[PDB]
C-alpha cells in the first residue's frame, strides 16, 4: 500500500494525481467570476452515483415554488421503502416524514429511500432530468431509482454527468438564477451540512473556504465528490466537481485521491 499512497501525495497536478492511482480521473475547477475552468477529462461521461442527489433536491424545491406547502407534506415511510442505506428513514418506518427533511436527509448522510420516496415526489429521473434540461444542462441525466442507477458501463450514458457539465449546473443552480433566492440558500445550507465529505475534497481544502459538497460511490471502482466553495472572506465563489474510476486501489485510498484534488485545486486557485 505505500508505494501507491506515496505517489497519491506526491502528484501535484491532476494528470499525475490520475496516473498514481492508475485510475481514471475527471475534475473541473470553476471560477464563477470568469468562467475559466481548468481540470482533466472535464467533458468525459462518469456516473453520478449520489451526487444526482443535490438535483433531486433541487427538483423538489423548484417544483415547491409552484405547489405551496409542498415541503411540508408528508410523505409514508414503509418497510417496503427501506434499502440497506437509509440512516435517517429508517427511524421512521411506519410513520411519515416531511418532503423537506427527505431532502436534508438524502444530501447530508446520502439516504437511498429517502431518494426514493422523492423521485415519487418529483415524477421519477425523467422529471429530474426535465429539470437539469430547463436550468440549460444537456449532458447530465438521471435515468433509474437507487440503487440501479449506480451501475456504469462506458458507452451508456444512464445517470451519468461530465465534470465541466455538473460544475455550471452547480453554478446555475446553488449560485445563479434557477431557483427563487429562499430555495437556492436553503440547498446551499444543506450541502455545506453535508456528513459524508470530511476525508474528500474538504481533507484537502484549506480554512479560507467555506465548502458544500455531495460524495457519491459504488461497490465497484467509483469515488465521486462534487463542491461549492465559497471564500469567507468575501468574492467569488469557486466550484469544484471531481469523479474518479480507480478499482485499483480501496475504498480509503480513493477519498485520499479526492482529498488531493482539493489540495491541487487550493494551490492553482492561489
Ligand atoms: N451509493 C452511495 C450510497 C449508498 C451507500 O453509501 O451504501 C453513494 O453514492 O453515496
Amino acid at each position: 500500500n505505500a508505494p501507491t499512497d506515496a505517489a497519491i501525495t506526491a502528484a501535484s497536478d491532476f494528470a499525475a494525481l490520475e496516473k498514481a492511482c492508475a485510475g481514471r480521473l475527471g475534475v473541473t475547477l470553476l471560477d464563477t467570476a470568469s468562467g475559466r475552468r481548468i481540470g482533466h477529462r472535464q467533458d468525459e461521461r462518469f456516473p453520478m452515483c449520489s451526487t444526482f442527489k443535490s438535483m433531486l433536491a433541487a427538483t423538489v424545491l423548484s417544483q415547491a415554488e409552484r405547489m405551496p406547502a409542498l415541503l411540508d407534506r408528508r410523505v409514508p415511510v414503509g418497510e417496503a421503502d427501506l434499502l440497506s442505506h437509509a440512516p435517517v428513514t429508517r427511524r421512521h418506518a411506519g410513520k411519515d416524514m416531511t418532503v423537506r427533511d427527505l431532502c436534508r436527509a438524502t444530501i447530508i448522510t446520502s439516504d437511498n429511500t429517502a431518494a426514493n420516496l422523492l423521485f415519487g415526489v418529483v415524477g421519477g429521473p425523467p422529471a429530474v432530468t426535465a429539470f437539469l434540461r430547463a436550468s440549460g444542462d444537456t449532458v447530465s441525466r438521471s435515468d433509474r431509482l437507487e440503487p440501479e442507477l449506480n451501475s456504469f458501463a462506458k458507452g451508456d450514458p444512464r445517470d451519468t454527468t461530465t465534470p465541466a457539465a455538473m460544475a455550471a449546473t452547480l453554478q446555475r443552480v446553488v449560485l445563479g438564477e434557477v431557483l427563487q433566492p429562499a430555495s437556492r440558500q436553503q440547498l446551499a445550507d444543506w450541502l455545506i451540512d453535508n456528513e459524508t465529505g470530511d476525508a474528500c475534497l474538504r481533507a484537502g481544502l484549506g480554512k479560507r473556504w467555506r465548502v458544500g459538497d455531495k460524495t457519491g460511490s459504488n461497490g465497484e471502482d467509483a469515488r465521486n465528490d462534487i463542491a461549492v466553495l465559497w471564500p469567507v472572506a468575501g468574492g467569488a465563489p469557486w466550484v469544484l466537481t471531481a469523479y474518479l474510476q480507480a478499482g485499483a486501489i480501496s475504498y480509503e485510498q480513493r477519498a485520499s485521491v479526492l482529498a488531493q484534488v482539493g489540495r491541487i485545486a487550493d494551490r492553482l486557485i492561489g
